[PDB]
């Protein structure tokens, strides 16, 4: 035992999810995908619990209840099967042993990535990596499947009266939102420093010249402006005025025309460096975002799982998966067992802002393998009436424009329920903001990949 979802193809997916669905009894009443979901969730016990105030910040236990609440019975059951089918266990960990050269920037980076910020392109490897493993191994199977796509939501319809509470979520989403706003570069060092004659001639040549399209002199500044960061392009500027008035003072031994020229050329080199450091820190967020499904198979080739050795953990995440228990006896039971597997995975968690990097396990991300494997037992799929909740689930829940507002609600009341546990603008991150942001974005399903999607995090 033995994955039992012995499933290669769509067509195999739909004969099993059949023979699946009357042995077990399925209404997509308040699901995008057949659910276990009966009635909705009820979280309404963990607002008064919540006040109920220990200090050891749990608090954080209490919210991990409310979360168990919300996603026990609505794993997208069609879905997670398929994404811990046969087929696809095998595809998407060989892929991994076969794309080696196309992972090193942050596989060869894993341990430093799992203290550091990674480069910019650590993110779009992965992202691009991402799409390549999904497209390789025929991921392709539905919607709730695909890789978006398209754009963002313009309009989120919501049911009277969370219509507030959700955008005031959405203004603490905004300011958090906007806290964001080898050579030639060590030139630049020697320059923004403050001295100023370094102009006359730069090793490159001319002060205007362009690398591959765009003035040097800005993508210099641009890369010096991140390793050592207002700051170093006000630094230009000082230097850059410093100039100004160098060339005042010896008008006489300089031309008038080039003197001037060059100020507004680095002038204006310096607001390009500015709009560059920008694009890049947008760049950036945008690549923090985990793909799912693809980050969880990495860990899994990470720790070793093979497929015959697969439904063991696929097991173990849906054990985890009714528990209260913290990350100790998760911890605990991974140093412990017999499993080659369990110190492998372990080892590879970080501990020592987020920028962390969507390919670095940790803790809390264990939810992510959660969802694609631990939702449906794999020795034997039945177990899963039991109810394995984990946090992604919750995009199955609907969002449908008249009726049906399950998705926002549940998450509405999970926002009040962290809100009423700690000061709601002072938490470094916030939980429900980021699934509420994830279905912002339209994700209708935790095996999405929102990557490609263009537009933003405004309301209406």
């Amino acid at each position: 035992m033995e994955n039992k979802i012995e499933v290669n193809n769509k067509d195999e997916m739909n004969k099993w999810f059949e023979e699946f669905k009357k042995g077990n009894g399925l209404v997509d009443t308040f699901t995008n995908s057949y659910s276990f979901c009966e009635s909705v969730p009820n979280l309404d016990r963990f607002v008064f619990q919540m006040a109920s105030a220990t200090d050891d910040a749990q608090k954080d236990s209490i919210y991990a209840s409310a979360l168990v609440e919300a996603t026990k019975f609505c794993a997208p059951i069609y879905e997670c099967a398929w994404v811990s089918s046969t087929g696809i266990v095998k595809k998407g960990l060989e892929w991994f042993e076969k794309n080696a050269g196309t992972i090193k920037s942050w596989d060869e980076s894993y341990t430093e990535l799992k203290v550091e910020v990674p480069k910019i392109e650590q993110l779009a490897d992965y992202q691009q990596a991402a799409l390549k493993w999904r497209k390789d191994i025929g991921f392709r199977v539905n919607a709730n499947t695909t890789a978006l796509s398209h754009k963002v939501l313009a309009e989120y319809k919501v049911p009277g009266e969370i219509v507030m509470s959700v955008k005031e979520m959405l203004s603490d989403m905004i300011r958090r939102r906007n806290l964001i706003l080898r050579e030639h570069v060590e030139w630049c060092r020697e320059f923004v420093k403050g001295k100023y004659i370094m102009a006359f001639n730069p090793p490159w040549g001319d002060i205007n010249k362009s690398g591959r399209s765009g003035i040097a002199l800005v993508a210099t500044g641009l890369a010096k402006l991140a390793e050592t960061e207002k700051g170093v392009f006000d630094e230009a500027k000082k230097t850059v005025e410093a100039l100004n008035g160098y060339l005042n003072k010896h008008k006489d031994e300089v031309d008038k025309a080039s003197a001037d020229s060059m100020i507004t050329n680095l002038l204006k080199h310096i607001a390009k460096a500015q709009e560059l450091y920008k694009n890049s820190s947008a760049l950036r967020a945008q690549g923090a975002q985990i793909d799912t499904a693809f980050s969880s198979y990495y860990w899994l080739y990470k720790a070793g799982v093979t497929p015959e050795t697969f439904p063991t953990v696929s097991q173990f995440l849906f054990e985890l998966g009714k528990q209260p228990r913290g990350t100790k006896k998760m911890k605990k039971a991974l140093l412990s067992t017999p499993l080659k597997w369990g110190k492998k995975l372990y080892e590879l968690f970080a501990d020592d802002r987020i920028y962390m990097h969507p390919a670095v396990l940790t803790a809390g991300r264990i939810s992510e393998m959660g969802v694609c494997f631990g939702t449906i037992p794999v020795a034997n799929p039945d177990d899963a009436a039991q109810g394995s909740g984990h946090t992604k689930s919750i995009l199955n829940l609907r969002t449908n424009t008249e009726t049906n507002n399950p998705c926002a609600k549940t998450i509405v009341k999970l926002f009040e329920i962290q809100k009423t546990g700690f000061n709601i603008q002072d938490m470094d991150i916030v939980a429900s903001e980021h699934l509420l942001h994830q279905s912002l974005v339209g994700k209708q399903s935790p095996f999405q990949n929102a990557y490609n999607v263009k537009g933003n995090a405004t309301s209406a």
